[PDB]
């Protein structure tokens, strides 16, 4: 929690003063900021280009500390990554804590220039024109680890693809949806929570979505909610929670934990009655203007998850829900004895998009008021 | 008829290759297009600043030839173009067509630097140093009329308020959700139909709404549809048109005439059934990737409206078919006991937006497919 | 400098977690940020539009405490604010102060739904029926101030002809040139600049451009620095200084009170050797990633700002500066002993824009490294 | 030269009024337009994901005509298309052919929804849940063949880091200075002239930045100039040209054959002489609100090629020159004893952008006005 905690101040002073920013890394130091930073650089880079062995330095320097790293990319291996010395190293990225700080934590548009030093092949071990594939993997590594110290917008539908996650591809092709609807989050330092980390009790499975997030989100701490334990998965800003949608007080102890979240998506047991209690629970947690997501909504028919094979859809099933909700938005010009109260719903349900088996809410303050008593209701008050 | 079709070549044109625009030009010719910017400058210059009576000009050349306009500004009058040697006027702007019918029918960002010439008050009315006047109302007239030639792009809730519609205010607060849904096209030459052009059987009223779209939609053609005479309205890329949204054959014979749509906005009886009829008959003839907008759903509710006062909603009421069109989205997950082929509105409708007294239609193509049936439905399957 | 630090606290937060935002809001209280919140809405809804006296109120919220304030707008008068009651006034909009803090403050797309309540003419005390003008002027009145409220994107030029600078209209076409290079920090806490505040010695004069600035940035804080007072144009994130740009120490005492600034532009004097000093002293201090602005280059030419009517221009006059500045972004390309050591400017000059009369300096890092000897630089080499 | 006015009467179309689109659809036909549209989605597709040999269905329809295309997607090789029935082939993808025109030569914000039909895996070579390569291998394909059918914005980095180009990497870093500058026009239906194809008189070499190009600009023609022949990279939208910079005659040809161009880059010899003669001639031709690239600085300083080991750089280097255009652009502020007029570059130069190893300059109309003459020009005026 400590970590989390350093990783979020880090995140927040990025998009702050330059007089936070000071006070920050004078508090934290270069030492212990440093590899907060190497751990982002090599979770973007990834995957490594289809080269051999190469080796590029990273320095970070700061009120005269300095601090060098040298990467390691091969084809089909982990990135990895070691404080050490760069002088033998002909590929060199040099940055100021600043600059790497907002580059990789900064909200806003990506820089195009001026944002750190490169020493490119300066000097060749080989002689004096470097072998054709000592410049061709040369080019390929240290671009690689560029494009990881920076925050440029990666496509949603190519990182679904790539951390392989259901939520793009042929079962599903929600990832240009959520950029619609969550895109205006991505330079926010934002708690997202997805419930369902995937993979349920097979050891060593799930995390795909939770990852993706952590790509998109630059800025955000992404939170998994799963039954079965996923803590295999946990890295930086990157925390699972063993806890049951269907229970109300395990929700709550999440939020209680771990929240406010910007974002929520119900991608778990699919079973009718856990979204409802989800959402009754998290919807008045969720912060006000964020967005609950809810996946699959085809289990709606289906018995085996408490659904009804009737259309319509029988009450209690998620399709019922949504058009309740959709109802509820016109709430203030439904019939109503003057001295109705709105539902919380009804209050805080601003926006409903429904697609195929998606569905975004969008919380608010539903409260523009009905149509005014003076305006008329038939050609009788019109006349 | 040619008319509207002589905008749209130059619309189309502006975003175009060079080849084309100067095949249009070549054409069409300087004396011709020239006169059709002027009426944009004036539309978009509106209002005049707060200042005396200002005389700007506007020189456009072409290929050898050159017009000369004068336009002048004054507080609470309405701005006046006259072709007219500049002669003396000190406050100028001149451009070259191809730029000007870019600048203001262009598609993409807003040139920044080079797209005019422009003089200002190289000469004053004392010789030296002019009155303070003459320099304040100089920069205001100048200003005015170089935003009334571009693209640049404007705000919709000012935009709703210059105009006076109540898609924005007390009333509604739709102008931003019109942003989010239909912003997109705002570079595009669209074809945008609004079912209620406003003011009823008053006359002189309504179009207020539609004064609106062709400001937003610079690349637009804008239709307004209407059961009684709105004829006084018609104006460059304005197009009003007498039919009954109750009636198919008329609605059928709007997009006929003036169609495809790329947006429809049913602002007009707010009755249920005619609702109903309008998107039935054209929600088949919109653009598929456009977007079918229904404002004013209260109705539902009011029986002065063909609504019923009773919530669940009634069948036959503008919120139970957006509940109906909900399910619908998902036709691929219901069960169908024996063969069965999908509505059109079931297959066409990819997107349901609803929001307060206003709901958003997304067309497109509804065909993801269902659920595989190797995916486990029940522990039993598991 | 307590007051532009409450602002600024407010500003951070708007844009940080929810917890910063709490922990603000608990500390400094609805009393005393609420008055902040009035004062951005009546700067931001001004102008009044052509009506007749027409009251809206604003009610802000948090934590069971309420604050009511009646706006009064009029054609042709300054919007008035009161902290009064508000039960006799049919037009009210209403927010929780988180919301109104990030609508005024915020980074990111502006809300399109959900981040207020109104109450349109629910009752008139005309009849039933209101007036066309208690109508009209209801519709527009509270559009005003709903427009004051946010932080929707302005457009420079028009702000420009509104707040009355020389930056747009027939003297100059600088605006669009601004958003192009200025437009990436809208959204950001920035600390901007401007040698120049306008009027000189005339009593009452200058400020136009400043208000234009706090305008554009709604989560800056605006610095004008003049030889002249203008302490009478001091307002909410509008900060003026007494301070001449020929005299190097008088610089560095604006940079060290009130920096450091993400943008400096000079419009003073426009003497050929201030805009030299002030710039050999502010550029090392100016952020990096920041911009440096230089307007009306025509004084390069003219003898009574120290200038030289000649071309080329002569050494010591904006336009020669200009052009070894960007030779000087070229300097590992240049011939050089190895001892070479480059300038500050060559070092820390990233990109130069030059436009008729203004000219945009980008600070960086310009140290990506000269070609590589390994390249042939001639056929000899080259065979 | 039918061939590729036929590929930019498509994309025009993909922008223009549905009539156009309409008019071109019946006109060419879809026999005629679905290769070109297949040859977009395999050149985008590329490179095929790290799979087993796997193949992904794309049918076009229109107007009551239907063709299918099976694409055969392999770790490591060449994305291959053939018209053959879709069969058994449990990776789909269906479009109109109206939707893929957009999708890949539309301009605007790529549709998020509803452009297409998709059918994955609704049968398995297992009759159950697919093997586990099977589906992985089956999520990879169609989402490559997809990502192939769009205008998606891509990332210019990583685009010039997959070619291979040396415009990004250690050499260079001007792919995130292109988006500044070139950016607006991604949507545009560009003419695009590169004076360097790269390669020299080595088989087979060069094309890099010509491919990065053709991937960016989705609307796009690009054409490659260079004083050796490169005829074998030329494809779809892309066209080599045999010309020598240093020969006006040459450049004029260009010009006048594959002309006019919206963007012009100088990547070639590097000569200091053969950037001076390309541009006098070149900026004359290119379009008015286009830009002019000169990359590679640095032989300003090399005597090798026609440069100067000096600074100041000498008269007739590259820096030289950008210092004079950069004086010019002042040319209104400048004294001039008698009769003036100001130079070509002087008046359609009106932005000049320098950075290191590249210069990006802005055509326009340069004509605001200097400063008038009532301006106070000393404290004796004052
Ligand atoms: N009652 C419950 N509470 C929380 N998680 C549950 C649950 N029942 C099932 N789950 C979990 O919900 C998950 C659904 S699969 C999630 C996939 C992942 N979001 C992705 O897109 O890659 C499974 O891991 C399962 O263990
Ligand atoms: N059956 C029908 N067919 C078409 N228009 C109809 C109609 N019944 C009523 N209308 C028109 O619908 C309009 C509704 S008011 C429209 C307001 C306008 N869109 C604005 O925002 O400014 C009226 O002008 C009315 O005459
Ligand atoms: N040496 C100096 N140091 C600082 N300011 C100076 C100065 N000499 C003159 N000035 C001030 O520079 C100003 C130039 S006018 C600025 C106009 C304003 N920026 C606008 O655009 O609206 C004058 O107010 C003058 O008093
Ligand atoms: N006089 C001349 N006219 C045209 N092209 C020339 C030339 N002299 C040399 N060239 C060509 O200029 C090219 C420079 S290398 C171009 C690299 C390419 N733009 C890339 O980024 O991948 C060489 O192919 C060379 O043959
Ligand atoms: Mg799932
Ligand atoms: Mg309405
Ligand atoms: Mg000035
Ligand atoms: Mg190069």
């Amino acid at each position: 929690t400590h970590e989390i905690e350093t990783v979020e101040r880090i995140i927040l002073a990025a998009g702050s003063s330059a007089a936070s920013l000071a006070d920050l890394t004078t508090e934290l130091g270069l030492a212990r900021i440093a590899p907060v930073l190497i751990d982002e650089i090599l979770f973007r880079a990834e995957p490594a280009p289809d080269i051999e062995r190469t080796e590029v330095a990273v320095q970070i320097t700061h009120r005269g500390e300095t601090v060098d790293f040298v990467l390691t990319l091969q084809s089909g291996e982990l990135i990895k990554a070691e404080q050490r010395p760069v002088g033998d190293v002909p590929l060199r990225i040099g940055y100021e804590l600043t600059d790497l700080i907002a580059e990789l934590f900064g909200p806003g548009a990506p820089r195009a220039v001026g944002a750190r030093s490169t020493n490119f092949l300066r000097t060749t071990t080989s002689g004096s024109i470097p072998g054709p594939s000592e410049l061709s993997d040369g080019f390929q590594a240290i671009s690689a680890v560029v494009a990881g110290c920076g925050h440029r917008r990666p496509d949603l539908n190519l990182l679904a693809s790539h951390y392989r996650t259901d939520k793009w591809g042929g079962l599903h092709w929600f990832t240009p949806l959520y950029e619609r609807h969550l895109g205006e989050f991505r330079d926010r330092p934002v708690r997202i929570l997805e419930i369902g980390v995937g993979g349920y009790n097979f050891d060593g499975g799930g995390g795909e979505s939770l990852k993706m997030w952590k790509r998109y989100f630059h800025r955000g701490l992404v939170f998994g909610m799963d039954v079965f334990d996923k803590s295999f998965l946990d890295q930086q800003r990157l925390c699972t929670v063993r806890a049951d949608q269907s229970k109300p007080e395990e929700l709550a102890a999440v939020d209680d934990k771990y929240g406010p979240f910007d974002i929520i998506i119900d991608d778990g047991s699919h079973i009718n009655g856990h979204v409802r209690t989800s959402l009754e629970t998290l919807f008045p947690r969720l912060r006000s203007g964020g967005v609950y997501v809810i996946e699959d909504l085809w289990t709606t028919y289906a018995p085996g998850f408490g659904g009804q094979a009737q259309c319509p859809a029988a009450p209690g099933t998620t399709v019922s829900l949504l058009k309740n909700l959709l109802e509820g938005v016109q709430h203030e010009e439904q019939p109503h004895a003057g001295s109705y109260e709105p539902s919380y719903l009804e209050r805080n349900l601003v926006g409903l998009h429904t697609y195929h088996n998606i569905a975004f809410l969008e919380k608010g303050v539903n409260a523009e008021g009905g149509v005014p008593a003076w305006v008329p209701r038939s050609l009788d008050d019109i006349l």
